[PDB]
């Protein structure tokens, strides 16, 4: 029943994955309802099937003559790609960091409990500093590594990079097609030319500009909101974490803070409820700890 993810990262992943899916569903469920996502004012003597042909041709082309409006067609697929892009760092953390850290937390929790139990017999009263050789050798070995701190940094770095990519994509493509609801589509380009019945230019109107605007604005707003929490999570480990065995923990509590020790200390602090935290909530001393 161990908890292997910080509470903030859980809600960050949930929001970042869920929101593009919700926006994509809000766009799929409207164009199926309204029918065609584009209308065209065909001439009066175009019967019925020719009007449908004009509609389909202008929707397929999507090129304003008098310049290109391709983002309208590729909205839900581009939104769906964002879901996979957000889900990739979660998969990386799931399949690259949690197996080692799970064992590293279980072992340290068990031996911390054992050390507390051993110190209990000393409480009811110095062969204590050397009494835990494992807690010094193992912790010195892990402090010199750089194994999974890199993955923890790189997950948030990837999330920030993809957020920046979304910013660039939106601000470079969707901005130039705002407030553009109609365009002059043409079909007299290929073999249909040299045929006098069809007019030269046909006006057509997009029927889903509101969905486009709402999706763009909402996505920009939420991915703006989601940046400070990400940078806070990234910068959380930069400052040194401070709250018998805890004395030995504080003994090697110094130096550059970029190790594997900081992440396991953070996960230990976030999982303090597993071990006996009776004395943790009450922040002489031996008399109080006697009970």
């Amino acid at each position: 029943g161990l908890r292997l993810e910080l509470p903030l990262d859980r809600i960050v992943k949930f929001v970042a994955v869920g929101s593009p899916l919700l926006l994509m569903s809000l766009a799929f469920a409207q164009e199926f309802s309204s029918g065609s996502p584009i209308s065209c004012f065909s001439p009066s003597n175009f019967s019925i099937r020719q009007a449908a042909y004009v509609d389909s041709s202008c929707w397929d082309s999507l090129l304003h003559h008098k310049k290109s409006l391709w983002p309208h067609k590729a909205l839900p697929y581009s939104l769906l790609a964002l879901a996979l892009l957000m889900y990739l760092p979660v998969l990386l953390w799931q399949y690259a960091a949690v197996p080692a850290l799970s064992s590293d937390l279980l072992f340290i929790i068990s031996e911390l409990d054992k050390s507390y139990n051993r110190s209990i017999r000393l409480v009811q009263h110095k062969e204590r500093y050397f009494e835990f050789p494992l807690l010094e050798r193992y912790l010195a070995c892990k402090q010199r590594s750089h194994s999974l701190v890199a993955t923890y940094l790189l997950r948030n770095s990837l999330l920030l990079i993809f957020t920046s990519a979304t910013y660039l994509y939106l601000g470079h493509f969707h901005l130039d097609v705002f407030f553009q609801e109609e365009f002059s589509c043409s079909i007299k380009t290929g073999l249909l030319s040299d045929e006098t019945h069809v007019p030269n230019l046909i006006t057509c109107r997009l029927t889903s500009l509101s969905i486009f605007q709402i999706v763009s604005l909402s996505s920009v707003a939420i991915y703006t909101i989601l940046v400070p929490v990400i940078i806070y999570n990234l910068t959380r480990l930069c400052r040194w974490d401070k709250r018998p065995a805890f004395d030995l923990l504080s003994r090697k509590m110094l130096g550059c803070p970029i190790n594997d020790l900081n992440v396991i200390l953070l996960f230990l602090r976030a999982n303090i409820s597993e071990l006996i935290s009776f004395s943790w909530l009450s922040v002489d001393f031996m008399t109080l700890l006697a009970g």
